[PDB]
């Protein structure tokens, strides 16, 4: 495939210090993962950045999805358009520790990735979702069996994740 400059962590997990919006514009992957909430309200974090890069088309599509189907579950997902960034966007809901959600749901959230042969993704439940990113990377490698390319935006976080990976 066309992903370049990634560090191989395992047989199927790769990682790079990159902005997932810029990686998606360059690669045009079949699937880009969004770090969504149950309402698909893409205000901040990686969801806000991806939505802004679509000129708000992601949010307009998402509002129609919620009006028809109701909210997602924590640990769940839905497949929507990738707009100008990818063929599809897999919106995955990891638990948000800052909302008091159970971190135990993180493994269920990563299991959604196994439905897609290859994905470009951020770390679930990290950043403003409040979980320990070292734990999120461990759950990712121990749960996902398909090929995942993780784009870590924060440079200091990337360096910490590499140096502490077992
Ligand atoms: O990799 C990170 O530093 C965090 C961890 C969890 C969400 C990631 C994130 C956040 C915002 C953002 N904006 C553009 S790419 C991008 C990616």
């Amino acid at each position: 495939n066309s992903f370049s400059g990634y560090l191989k962590l395992t047989d199927n997990v790769y990682i790079k210090n990159a902005d997932i919006v810029e990686e998606a514009k360059k690669v045009k992957p079949t699937v880009v993962v969004n770090a969504a909430n149950v309402y698909l309200k893409h205000g901040g974090g990686v969801a806000g950045a991806l939505n802004k890069a679509t000129n708000n088309a992601m949010q307009v599509e998402s509002d129609d999805y919620i009006a028809t189907n109701g909210p997602l579950k924590v640990g769940g997902s839905c497949v929507l358009s990738g707009h100008n960034l990818a063929k599809h966007c897999l919106h995955v809901v990891g638990p948000n520790v800052n909302k008091g959600e159970d971190i135990q749901l993180l493994k269920s959230a990563y299991e959604n990735f196994n439905q897609h042969e290859v994905l470009l993704a951020p770390l679930l439940s990290a950043g403003i979702f409040g979980a320990d990113p070292i734990h999120s990377l461990r759950v990712c490698v121990d749960t996902v069996r398909t090929n995942v390319y993780l784009a870590v935006f924060d440079k200091n976080l990337y360096d910490k994740l590499v140096s502490s990976f077992l």
